[PDB]
């Protein structure tokens, strides 16, 4: 704060809305999308769509472990982190597994628009998701469900 | 048409079996497929695994009524006719929607084959459903549920 102040400079974006209960609601996403930029300066971007995740799925498809075990524990990850984007078609009421299946067959950067409904290059599109957040996303998901999946007992208070 | 009832002799057939359940039970599919080849004489086959139904809805497409609601009235139809084809799939434990996406990018008489696990063209390989059934599923289905969703008010017995 003290160094923008010395420095550079200091800014301020003032958000209009017509009520408040708009207000509120545009506000927050402006608070939202400062973050996000700012995760990207630290750690770029990539594909939005959750092609990105796509596209780590399988330059790992020959990822294996020490056993069998752990090879279905890689499996379960990969098969994971296709469910971004495939909550994102379903959300636009159509056929999830059928957009996968299309944008699975291209390659680099190619992937569906869900706004026009067409396939594309995602970054000359526009829609770029910021590299930390795609990572932290992730790496947090897979701390919690990881140990989520290992619990044979649960101990809690009386209904 | 007299000459022809005449002149002419009446086949008959003995249904074999080796138990008498199957025997009476075969007896009865005979019977049951003999009507429908009559009729299919009269009136043939097309593509199974519910393919035909799915490939006059796009025929369809373009299909216009007097007024709007005549128009989704059009579309709910189009619609229904990819069900055959989507429970097929779905009583294999398959995608269904991901299934009828890729017959629905095919033409003519490609179509998947459940038996096998593979797609290919429905009359090489030997799934064919009769014309006089397929036509008729369609004529009394939509009758009945045509009526059906004009429904306002039921009048029935008390518990």
């Amino acid at each position: 704060e003290r160094v923008a102040k010395l420095a550079g400079g200091v800014a301020v974006i003032k958000v209009g809305a017509a009520t408040e209960v708009e207000m509120k609601e545009k506000k927050a996403r402006v608070e939202d999308a400062l973050h996000a930029t700012r995760a990207a300066v630290e750690e770029g971007v990539v594909a939005g769509g959750g092609v990105a995740l796509i596209r780590v799925a399988s330059k790992l498809a020959d990822l294996r472990g020490q056993n069998e075990d752990q090879n279905v524990g890689i499996k379960v990850a990969l098969r994971a982190m296709e469910a971004p984007l495939r909550q994102i078609v379903l959300n636009c009421g159509e056929e999830p597994s059928v957009v996968a299946n299309t944008v699975k067959g291209g390659d680099g950067n190619y992937g569906y628009n869900a706004a026009t409904e067409e396939y594309g290059n995602m970054i000359d599109m526009g829609i770029l998701d910021p590299t930390k957040v795609t990572r932290s996303a992730l790496q947090y998901a897979a701390s919690v469900a990881g140990l989520m999946i290992t619990t044979e007992c649960m101990v809690t208070d009386l209904p």
